[PDB]
């Protein structure tokens, strides 16, 4: 998690779309949703982002719809936007036992139990927190079981980036568990 602010430049494309859905929370708008080859996912807009402003504009108070509109009516030439890193989540690095677990249980997404003397427990992993990432790769959407099966498909060593249950559940409120698992951008990040 990057420890302050950047500036972003998008286009919009041929269809006139930069892949994005943002949503009010606490007077701050934030990335609910990136569509997978956007414009929004070139640039590295990621999930629970704050949009501080667009085109110099703060985006301070705004509605979710307001933030779409000005959006929508944008030049699409060049939108720039100034973005804090997911400000609501951390990164927790664990590593395997010899059995290959890093040492949570988990339901939808949400951690729910720590093991007694995992690595998850050694390094402070919390309950009553939604898994959002996996060595940089966005899994919100997928099945537990195909989040299980790519702590599986991971190294001896695990990043999970986290997010407190209810900023999670207010942020992804009023987009269909549908839209999550097919158009969120599930990709590996790219070099």
């Amino acid at each position: 998690i990057k420890q302050g602010i950047r500036e972003v430049i998008l286009c919009k494309d041929q269809d006139g779309k930069i892949g994005l859905r943002l949503k009010s929370i606490d007077n701050g708008i934030f990335v609910q949703l990136v569509q997978a080859n956007s414009p929004a996912s070139l640039v590295g807009l990621r999930f629970g982002d704050q949009v501080l402003q667009i085109n110099g504009e703060n985006c301070a108070g705004w509605s979710s719809d307001k933030a779409h509109k000005v959006l929508k009516q944008a030049f699409g030439e060049k939108i720039t936007m100034t973005i804090r890193d997911r400000p609501f989540e951390r990164t927790i690095t664990m590593h395997k036992d010899s059995t290959g677990h890093v040492g949570f249980i988990f339901k939808n997404g949400k951690i729910t139990s720590i093991v007694k003397d995992s690595s998850a427990a050694r390094n402070g992993l919390l309950t009553e927190h939604n898994i959002c990432e996996i060595n940089g790769q966005n899994v919100i959407g997928l099945k537990d079981s195909q989040i299980a099966d790519i702590l599986s498909t991971s190294g001896t060593v695990v990043t999970i980036t986290i997010m407190p249950a209810f900023i999670f559940e207010h942020i992804i409120k009023r987009m269909a568990p549908s839209i999550m698992k097919s158009l969120m951008d599930h990709t590996i990040p790219e070099v």
